[PDB]
């Protein structure tokens, strides 16, 4: 009554009640991570702790709940200058997503350099081992717009801010070494064949469908990467455990004037980890956000992204000694002929205050580079240059976006451009070069005191449209990967391919495809072959396929599996839960997990409390239903007699080993926890089956069993199973 | 040369020399015109046999390289070829839509039944020969351009119709309210729906904080959160929903006489909904469900179809009832004013391009005719600013009703002039009076269908206020929940509890379901108990509202009481491997195809399947990429052959344990039941048919179907394990 009415009139009294946790703003939950890039935006930032409700001009506004009207009961008056302004900057809210790229993620964080690389370059950065330079990372997937789901199959984009004292230094990577092409001029061309197709914009998030498979028929030169999106890589578990390239080969200069061809490596400390397809799916219908909400819940709980910056480094009297091309972006530099040297150390520490100020509003280019590093010849790259600052001129209103706080420099930034919209610095001195009346400031920087200047490289040629003849060479390096895959990996590749050609309508196009992976392998050609129902002429399956690759026939450093490079620390573990469970088994469990940096989270049929045999209140992190088995990396079912009870007959606690039996995870149960694995239509207990009395015993060895990531032996019979 | 043909000019030809492939309208339905369309062709392009070009219309001779300083050169910027194609590129996208950003489109007619002249003289509603065109986007509410169809949330329904005496908007949702009273609140309620601004999650989702937060403080939002909580929230298709534009507007007739008015569409397929279950995995293995399922439901000749229905009350009875109808929060029940079924709409032709149509259809509610007027409820009254100011910065500035899919089919001059993309070239007077040129164009007198306001009496005090009478919050909730069947009660119960489970505070829990103590007592006990809730003895005698004009419960709140399942166009899928029954799939078929139904075949592989008598029969796709969560019901023929490899086959055995939970009708012909018996299923209830001959067992099949689901079948379906 009163109190209905109240709701709807002005608020004037406290609304939070008298006084595990949610998710909060960096500045909330480690203000103790700073840096250099941090603290120039707390000019920024708002603290509206006990201000009132204002509108733009500073105007007290008295009353958020009613427009002015002509009466309780009238028409709305025009005169109402609030209702207008806040209506006006609400519709005014979106601007442009990214042409590509659109769904991301950001966090902040600092790179140190190991030790000076004055040898190969004289970029600032990498000269000081004690200093940190500020980054700000934005991790993506290229389809989708704003909105699709994050566990796609895709290439992941990377793109690293670096706020150098002598200029902002923008790393803009995939996830994989190579791209789908050689020539920017097919850019436009190869994303509107992966994106929604024109007439009725489908599919979202997803390769899957004929025009993409068109293009790839068409283009052989797209083999490469797509083999790469085709395997696990094209699941990453999270943007922790992935890669990270810069693809293009770039140039170093040094103090001496020499050059250095060079390529940058990310290489992540939590290992290289992938989801299976079937999870990969069933996550997007449940968790659109998984990898956001990882990415930001990881530096929350301190298990901060970590990354090292690896250079592969060609001298430049070496640039024609490779089977292939070093300039052809379809082509990666084996870490067996040319290894990866680890130079400095990226730590992501804190997450955004504001995403669409900070994550939606950044601007990354590739044209964006410092002194002591050069563009090469590149023909994708050297595209890339030009459309970067074009599409943001655009995106993000003009060309004053580099006064938006998040893309401001850290260093002085003077010059004589002026005006612009939204043009936020205020210049009182002479806006042209060379003038006498300001004595010519700001000035030119001699080379020597730091003036950027292009490495002097000859150039001689025919001005000419046309593809090297170097850079064709299509499926060398698709059958080098294809090689150094394990027999999974190979398997979940022939299933990438089998999965997306069924979902291509026109049969052309399936057998088209099918033909190009004669030139690969003919064994992943008649897997895929036979998926399809395509039968495969004499011809075909005897088609050339390519030789070793500079002697190489494999690559381990290639294979996600093989490097046995899986980290145990910050994953993430389901202890299935009910009233009257053992309450000293999951306190044990707890141990062990915290032991190995593990995390257990206890899901229930309700949230709240659930209370041990022992008669304790035990806290729940979430329901059964709402994290399901896909969520988590294994599972562990403890002991409690009234706790079994009830959840064998939820069908969703019962799913959920179902569930994670078929991807392959660890399963541990404590006790009479078996019950329910034998209630299952579910076979003898293999190796990633860990059962147990003892609860700390049964932990440790449940984490020795994680420690491989899957359970890869079980692929074939858990295949049987329904589920 | 294979290879190196494919980095060089391509001169040469690349083609070769269910079952077909989506395609623009103007290529599967060119027989479906009218007025709108015909327009539209004048911006058509045909390129058959045409050379690849700039946009300043210069032949190109080399798609495929850049202009270098050589073949392994340096890139020149005087290639303006590269450059052009590469900036408009970069220059694709527009901003998404503040809100309904996700959304399908359709072009199609609306034809009135007999004249209303009675109560409106809108040109469009005179004349029951004429067929004016529409143009139709479905939408969710929450999400950003590439979230999932089949989310729990409210439908976006908008209807534009080109009319001869000018574009009417209809702009309205698929539930009869909405969640707030005033507009200026429209920003905060959107902020506490959309994903939260430090992280951005969740997408498409109202289970989280800010959203319960924000519900939990303001009671007015109760009423359209039940709806949202029901199954009217994951509707199963757009041509199964029905649409209301909320807000009571005005017609005006000949005589000057004014009727309050309620639009209505109501779905000629009925109204069908999802399980929420079922819902949640769709979005997983296909986000473009709806969307999808319109455009193919179009091709395939089940039209979407409508009938546009009118609540028409009386100016003098503007005040009989106990809610006020100038609130959005309030329906008006159908029982106390019927809803008159005055015309049809259509929708049979697909766009030809998505941005073009879809993404840049401009629609706002102040977009009236001569005949309609607005209503002093006081959300309307914000959004008739907002529609034409958020499209300014949209649709890249005033000249957006110059695109094609906005321009009207009339005429339309008046003195403004320029603007950004301006199209038209004006060569007179810019000024009204003019002499110059005769004052022409001119004003229209209101006898000559000039627009007029309805000069409705105005008193009060300039105040910023909301009305005594809009200050009722719990009544049309307990409506709305004492009318659901007890199978919608529990799935309202699910939504809630399933919502509130994702939220981190608790106290925001406690506040959400303290609010529902004021609705009715069980549904409050149902969902603090999934939440482990203990209700205090206060709470649990909190008071309830009594009825409403006498009115405690009211059918056509109802989806699953008055038996709205129309059986056309489901689909079904066939379980069916290499070894079938040939002679039992065209008998399903047969069957299927008498009831309108689309049978699908689903195998392991993609292609063709050879049945026992050694005859080829072509697939719709694999069971893998085909989940029972895209077809209503599943069948599965005999064959001892396709019923072994069926049965060594995960995907296939869950297939019947999924459609099993999910409450949809089983076939089992034949030793089909060796599958069934094999898996955790209990004996085959009033949803699984068998039988050894397929027309019989087809036509018991479709039967079942009628019902739409075993909502019987729920208490056993959530012991399974799967
Ligand atoms: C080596 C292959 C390429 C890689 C690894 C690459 C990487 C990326 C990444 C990671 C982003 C997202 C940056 C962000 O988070 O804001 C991006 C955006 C973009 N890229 Fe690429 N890209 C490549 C090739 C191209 C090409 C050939 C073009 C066209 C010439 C292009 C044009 C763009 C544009 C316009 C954007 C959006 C930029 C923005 O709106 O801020 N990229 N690229
Ligand atoms: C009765 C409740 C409301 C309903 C049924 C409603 C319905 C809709 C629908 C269906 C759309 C999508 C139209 C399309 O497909 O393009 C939409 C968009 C929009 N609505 Fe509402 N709306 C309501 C309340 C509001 C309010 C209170 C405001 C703010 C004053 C508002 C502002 C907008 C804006 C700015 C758009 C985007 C328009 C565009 O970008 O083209 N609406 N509304």
């Amino acid at each position: 009554n009163n109190k209905a009415i109240s709701t709807v009139e002005p608020h004037y009294e406290d609304t939070a009640p008298a006084e595990v946790e949610p998710m909060m703003p960096g500045s909330d939950k480690t203000p103790k991570n700073r840096n250099e890039k941090l603290t120039q935006l707390d000019k920024f930032r708002f603290a509206p702790q006990g201000e009132s409700l204002r509108t733009n001009q500073g105007v007290k506004i008295s009353d958020n709940q009613n427009s002015l009207k002509s009466g309780a009961r009238g028409s709305t008056l025009l005169e109402d200058f609030i209702l207008r302004e806040k209506i006006t900057h609400f519709d005014h809210e979106r601007i442009p997503e990214r042409v590509v790229h659109a769904r991301g993620t950001g966090a902040h964080g600092y790179f140190q350099v190991y030790e000076s690389l004055a040898s190969y370059t004289t970029a600032e950065f990498l000269q000081d081992p004690s200093v940190k330079t500020p980054v700000f990372v934005r991790f993506s997937t290229v389809q989708g717009s704003r909105g699709s789901a994050d566990t796609v199959r895709d290439i992941r984009g990377w793109a690293t801010k670096f706020y150098t004292k002598e200029g902002t230094f923008d790393l803009v990577g995939n996830n994989t070494p190579v791209f789908f092409i050689q020539d920017a001029i097919k850019f436009p061309d190869f994303v509107h064949a992966v994106k929604p197709e024109p007439h009725n914009e489908i599919p979202q998030g997803q390769s899957a469908h004929d025009t993409f498979w068109d293009y790839i028929s068409l283009q052989p030169e797209t083999l490469h990467n797509v083999m790469w999106v085709m395997s696990d890589r094209g699941i990453p578990r999270s943007y922790r455990m992935m890669e990270g390239f810069g693809i293009h080969t770039y140039k170093m200069i040094n103090a001496e004037g020499q050059c250095h061809f060079i390529r940058f490596h990310w290489k992540p400390v939590y290992g290289v980890s992938s989801l299976i397809w079937d999870e990969a799916q069933l996550l997007t219908g449940c968790d659109p956000d998984f990898h956001r909400r990882e990415l930001w819940e990881s530096i929350e709980a301190g298990d901060y992204p970590e990354y090292e910056l690896g250079l592969q480094i060609i001298p430049e009297e070496d640039e024609h000694k490779f089977d292939f091309d070093i300039l052809d972006p379809t082509k990666l530099i084996p870490e067996s002929l040319v290894p990866v040297h680890l130079v400095g150390k990226m730590v992501l520490n804190r997450n955004p205050d504001n995403y669409f100020s900070e994550t939606e509003q950044v601007a990354f280019c590739p044209g964006n580079i410092v002194p002591g590093i050069d563009f090469s010849d590149d023909p994708l790259l050297q595209g890339r240059l030009y459309s970067y600052i074009d599409t943001q001129i655009s995106r993000l209103g003009g060309v004053n976006f580099h006064e938006i706080p998040i893309n401001k420099p850290i260093c002085p930034f003077h010059n004589h451009q002026r005006d612009g919209m939204h043009r936020m610095s205020i210049s009182g001195t002479a806006n042209y070069e060379p003038n006498s009346i300001n004595n010519n400031w700001p000035r030119e920087a001699p080379p020597t005191e730091g003036g950027f200047t292009t490495y002097p490289q000859p150039v001689n040629g025919y001005k000419s449209r046309k593809r090297s003849s170097t850079f064709i060479d299509f499926y060398s390096q698709p059958r080098l990967f294809w090689l150094s895959q394990t027999k999974v990996e190979q398997n979940h590749i022939v299933g990438g391919f089998s999965f997306e050609l069924g979902k291509v309508v026109r049969p052309w196009i399936r057998e088209r495809v099918v033909n190009q992976l004669t030139y690969i392998d003919h064994q992943l050609a008649q897997s895929v072959a036979d998926n399809l129902g395509i039968k495969l002429s004499q011809e075909q399956l005897k088609h050339p396929l390519p030789g070793p690759i500079n002697g190489l026939s494999k690559d381990r450093s290639l294979s996600m599996y093989d490097g046995h490079h899986q980290i145990l620390k910050s994953r993430q573990v389901a202890i299935l839960a009910a009233d009257g469970v053992c309450g000293d088994a999951i306190d044990n469990i707890m141990k062990t997990l915290k032991k190995y940096g593990v995390h257990g989270k206890i899901f229930a049929p309700h949230v709240g409390r659930i209370t041990s045999l022992q008669g304790n209140e035990i806290e729940v992190n979430g329901t059964i239903e709402g994290n399901p088995s896909v969520m988590v990396d294994a599972v562990i079912i403890p002991d409690g007699e009234d706790s079994i009870d009830s959840l064998m007959k939820n069908g969703n606690a019962k799913h959920y080993v179902i569930q994670a039996f078929k991807h392959l995870k660890a399963i541990g149960l404590q006790g009479k926890a078996f019950k329910l694995y034998d209630a299952l239509p579910l076979p003898k207990p293999d190796e990633g089956i860990v059962v147990g009395d003892k609860a700390a015993d049964l932990a440790e060895a449940f984490c020795n069993v994680m420690r491989g990531h899957r359970i890869w032996s079980r692929e074939s019979v858990a295949q049987e199973i329904a589920g």
